[PDB]
């Protein structure tokens, strides 16, 4: 998920460098005023596209065997508070 | 289906072939007059003929399982649109 939302952050990235490109090549002569970049940030929408692309590589059946195995290895029971010396 | 319609015009062009050699043998003496060779191209109706030899490898069961496949790794929803900070 870090992944993908860190990799949609960075097409927007490339994106607003190539229409920057774009720009400076219909006014080359245009001295690049001392405009403050906009800080390249990885912001929530890409976050929201990244999780668009999200999985689950583990179902609740997985999670069922595991916990099958759990309780077959648990076997614990009766003497937790039943037992005390006299 | 490009190489059987271009596989038919051809068995088209070597006929005309043919047909023309057997009318020179029929006047061997006959001068060869500037007749416009028809020209040579690949039809509409050969296209026809290799499409009546077209095929499809893929049935729509063998893209029904790949879809399944796709969804087994999709498994993306909930959280599209319902997700926004304070």
């Amino acid at each position: 998920i870090c992944q993908r939302a860190c990799k949609y952050a960075i097409r927007e990235n490339i994106e607003k460098d190539i229409e920057k490109e774009k720009r400076r090549s219909e006014n080359p002569e245009a001295m690049e005023e001392d405009g403050v970049d906009e800080v390249s940030e990885i912001k929530a929408a890409h976050f929201e596209e990244s999780m668009k692309y999200a999985r689950r590589s583990v179902s609740d059946a997985d999670i069922r065997k595991y916990q099958a195995f759990a309780q077959t290895l648990q076997q614990s029971r009766g003497f937790g508070s039943e037992f005390r010396f006299e």
